[PDB]
């Protein structure tokens, strides 16, 4: 390449990062920041396991 | 102004320092990184005083 500050854009050099997962195919590692709850029983509720 | 990063040429901020001096109008202090020599004399050379 022939990176050099006079060149407008089109030119200057650009940095690049792609970020790839998984669709659910093991116990997973990476979760987000959520705060895990108790564990109620017997009640109608919807949860987020 | 309006300086960003994606302007074009005659656009982008410069610096610039203007230097001006006296043409020894007086006894003069700021000489070069010259080093000074001893002293002859009687004998024809050229000088730098």
């Amino acid at each position: 390449y022939g990176f050099q500050p006079t060149n407008g854009v089109g030119y200057q050099p650009y940095r690049v990062v792609v970020l790839s997962f998984e669709l659910l195919h093991a116990p997973a590692t990476v979760c987000g920041p959520k705060k895990s709850t108790n564990l109620v029983k017997n009640k109608c509720v919807n949860f987020n396991f």
